[PDB]
């Protein structure tokens, strides 16, 4: 009972603290560099929420994203992330060409079908983003027909230069056959797939098959969740194109990014 009283108490203070966080704009945006395996040069970065508060603390995204879902703040957060990212690109535009591409995981931000054509376009209009600078990532579950009228929404963005990426495959050839009929520009590999891909058998051949589709259709296969050297060796051997994980660099905040790109690049191993 007092555990129950503590859960309600704690999930009521943080809820009000989350509303205050978006009101005065406390939220941050930490980026994680993804580079080429053979070249070592930077391919792009991914914008991550990473809320930080003096009282509560580090408050991981996996614990406030569902929390923001019950209080209806997924639109306020989602719109903000894109808007802040474009603002950060504008701040970086006043230096040089800098960033090649910037990725945003819409699925992780719990994006509904109503936000796509506007929250991306309006951020590209308020700032000098040429469109061929940012890419979006969806869970493919939204890709299916339904009745949400989302197929033309992503096509609007794709005509502006915005890249597209999918994540969930469900470990199935049907998911691969449904993928080749999709207007994608890059393909991401789940962390669970990369995790212990050396142990299991088919999962290594599966990842080797995904990379085969990439070279044939000019798709950029993206590795996500690489930690050890052994994972890099096997992936590079099967031509994984690009890598993203703790093995290269832990996600860095908005600041120190130019200092990182000028000191460690090219990171060729």
């Amino acid at each position: 009972s007092p555990a129950m009283n503590e859960m309600v108490k704690e999930r009521l203070v943080l809820g009000a603290a989350l509303k205050e966080a978006i009101s005065n704009n406390q939220l941050k945006l930490v980026y994680q560099p993804q580079i080429f395996a053979e070249t070592g040069e930077l391919y792009g970065i991914e914008a991550l929420a990473r809320w930080h508060d003096p009282l509560h603390g580090h408050v991981p995204p996996s614990r406030f994203i569902p929390l923001a879902e019950e209080i209806g703040e997924i639109e306020n957060i989602g719109r903000w992330v894109i808007a802040e990212a474009c603002r950060q690109l504008a701040e970086w535009r006043s230096q040089n060409i800098h960033i090649p591409a910037l990725s945003v995981n819409l699925s992780a931000l719990h994006f509904r079908s109503n936000q796509l054509p506007n929250q991306v376009s309006d951020a590209m209009h308020a700032w000098g983003i040429d469109g061929h600078q940012l890419t979006v990532e969806i869970t493919e579950s939204m890709m299916m027909e339904h009745d949400t009228e989302i197929f033309k929404r992503i096509q609007i963005l794709r005509d502006m230069g915005v890249g597209l990426s999918v994540d969930d495959f469900g470990t199935g050839f049907s998911g691969l056959s449904r993928l080749v009929s999709l207007p994608v520009t890059e393909i991401k590999i789940d962390k669970s797939f990369v995790d212990r891909c050396l142990t299991e058998k088919r999962i290594l051949a599966l990842l080797e098959a995904i990379t085969s589709i990439g070279q044939s259709l000019n798709l950029t296969v993206v590795a996500e969740g690489v930690e050890t050297k052994e994972q890099f060796e096997m992936l590079r051997k099967i031509h994984c194109r690009v890598i993203q994980g703790y093995f290269f660099s832990r996600p860095l905040p908005a600041e120190e990014i130019p200092g990182w790109m000028s000191s460690v690049l090219p990171l060729k191993i």
